[PDB]
């Protein structure tokens, strides 16, 4: 009638207020969950510096921040791949190859262990071209023959091998003038020898 | 006029109710739109490992992750700039060139093609300084002097430029003895005349 | 009565301003948390796609810095990025090798190295001299060797220095002189009475 239409407005708007209280609290925990998963994202992200993204500086402390499993970058000229450790390491084992080869270059040299010139320890012989042929060894340079010192006198005999020195040119050559005097007092005798 | 009234009043809660579902519906797709973002973002950002930031550990898995378009890293001492494929290939260059002059040092050594002793080829002559000055060979040692040997003979002339072995002495020497046994009885035949 | 209409009007009135209020809110939390979300899209790297096995940097044809990166562990298989500075150690380490292959080049060139030197374009040419020994040979795999380019050496009792062939020709020159000689001795000393 008129008492009744007014018991049904009240009622609807009984259940207004409560349906406002009640979306109130799923909204209010509905929008602080999202702000906290934004806030958790943003805490945790990697980001660029700025708008211009020229430049990441990691947020590690002066320690720096390690990023790890990055794929093999590509190595070449003009490439903009980050590299690893790894790739790093490779180059490393051949630098320090590269390093100890000419340590022993250096080292082979002056032991007299390489080379056309060589020599088995600090006692043996030297040798000269001892594993490859030809028959000749020429000491001329640019300012025309060289004289041969140091030389310690050579084997006399029928199939000696043995460079001679001065010295033992010189034994020779006091025989023959030996013997030139000799003929001289021969000629002289055979001479007086005459006259009479 | 006191029914006009009520269905103002009827009037005026259904707009209410309208209302009140029509803001039901924007939350609920303004919540959804953000949350999608978020998720979508959640996805694709990059993270940190911990709060620390000493680390962040790619995720693509067990074959890792590519990094691309680095600009090149200061390359200067304790510089903390990543570095790219482009700046290890320059480094590599000077690696394999150093490697080949290092597998060409040791070769022309043995082939004696670099030094003060040389020679051209297998048949070729030894020689020892030829591009360079001066008028000694010393061949002495910390003990003293030094017997030369595999010497072949020489040429015997007037413009011999030829080193002189033993046998080729042995035979002067022979001669120069014989003369001198002539000589003796020569002279001892003098004696008696 | 009419004093419950008054009533109802009232707390209509209170249900709009309260819809009102809640608007407003909800608007301003929205947008502030779509603010942050985007911020954080435009500043956050990503990985290119779902699978994460690329990142490609956003800095454009130039590329981007990434700096403050903690030396990678270098060792082999290691999935670390490294540094400039760890690139620069390497670096002057690969130098060093560079200059010593050099230096040896030139020393070998300026005959300063080895067994076989000469300190100056125009010193003496030295053979093994600060090593011991008493033999020099110069026979390689085609047998015993010429030694040429030989130099007159002095002729005393106590020389050290090698002979050659045209010194060796004077004395057979002698001994044909003398044989000759010696012949005109014994042609003349037959002749006695
Ligand atoms: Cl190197």
């Amino acid at each position: 009638q008129i008492e009744d239409k007014i018991e049904e407005i009240l009622s609807k708007i009984y259940h207004i207020e409560n349906e406002i209280a009640r979306i109130k609290k799923l909204i209010d925990s509905a929008i602080n969950n999202v702000n906290n998963n934004v806030n958790e994202l943003a805490n945790n992200a990697v980001k660029y510096d700025d708008a211009s993204k020229d430049k990441i500086t990691l947020g590690g402390g002066a320690t720096g921040t390690t990023i790890t499993n990055v794929k093999d970058g590509t190595v070449a000229q003009g490439s903009k791949d980050a590299v690893n450790g790894g790739q790093l390491w490779n180059v490393q084992q051949q630098v320090d190859q590269n390093t100890t080869d000419i340590s022993n270059i250096k080292n082979d040299i002056n032991n007299g262990t390489v080379g056309l010139v060589q020599q088995a320890g600090k006692d043996a012989p030297v040798t000269v071209a001892k594993d490859t042929g030809g028959t000749t060894v020429n000491v001329a340079g640019t300012d025309g023959n060289r004289v041969v010192t140091g030389v310690k006198e050579g084997a006399v005999n029928a199939t000696s091998k043995d460079a001679v020195n001065g010295s033992q040119m010189k034994q020779i050559e006091d025989k023959i003038e030996e013997i030139l005097s000799k003929i001289y007092h021969i000629e002289n005798e055979i001479a007086r020898i005459k006259k009479l």
